[PDB]
């Protein structure tokens, strides 16, 4: 729950991925302040070059450190699966390209909030603007549309991502994802809403390793009821 979340929480980010048959690693490292709706990481390739763009990486590489407005609190499912965690899954389809599957758990390891990510990509072209490296070094802002899922006693999401192409053009990236609990412990299952995502991608000038800096702000957005300051 919310209790978990006060403060500043270290974070570790594990994922290990096969794109094509590339095979490769990534971990991350910082701290997240869900209070503010602020995450700060740097992950490092740790098994050499990145064989696809950091940018079609940064949503796989911790929605529970998003800011609920106090008057939508209830509605905050990730915070609700705290400590003992989700699993979230997704498929992101590029257009004209090939598709990633995703699994990861993310829960507390004592003080630490864990994101471990397991990627599959497939029918990637290879000289598309994934496996040819012609994304652009940044991320524009987007919104997550939530709902609930009861069957699966969980939610689903839908998004779509917009990387920018070197030549001007725009790369589409469809998001669907589902988010389950990890065992049977009950959870906040919520009404439709939105998570509004910013993203600041950077480098460390001292790192020699492939590497990205990363800065995120995300916000809940999207229900009204109970905001009295709306009212006059």
């Amino acid at each position: 729950g919310e209790e978990l979340f006060t403060g500043v929480v270290p974070i570790l980010v594990e994922l290990d991925g096969d794109v094509n048959g590339h095979k490769f690693s990534v971990r991350g490292e910082g701290e997240g302040d869900a209070t503010n709706g602020k995450l700060t990481l740097k992950f490092i390739c740790t098994t050499g070059k990145l064989p696809v763009p950091w940018p079609t990486l940064v949503t796989t590489l911790v929605q529970c450190f998003s800011r609920y407005p106090d008057h939508m609190k209830r509605h905050d499912f990730f915070k609700s699966a705290m400590p003992e965690g989700y699993v979230q899954e997704r498929t992101i389809s590029f257009k004209d390209d090939g598709t990633y599957k995703t699994r990861a758990e993310v829960k507390f390891e004592g003080d630490t909030l864990v994101n471990r990510i397991e990627l599959k990509g497939i029918d990637f072209k290879e000289d598309g603007n994934i496996l040819g490296h012609k994304l652009e070094y940044n991320f524009n802002s987007h919104n997550v549309y939530i709902t609930a899922d009861k069957q699966k006693n969980g939610i689903k999401a839908n998004f779509k991502i917009r990387h920018n192409v070197e030549d001007g053009s725009v790369q589409l990236a469809d998001h669907y994802q589902q988010n389950t609990p990890i065992g049977d412990g009950p959870v906040l299952l919520p009404d439709n809403h939105y998570l509004s995502t910013q993203s600041v991608l950077s480098k460390d000038p001292n790192e020699k390793r492939d590497h990205m800096v990363l800065l995120e702000f995300v916000t809940a957005a999207g229900i009204t009821h109970g905001m009295d300051e709306l009212y006059k």
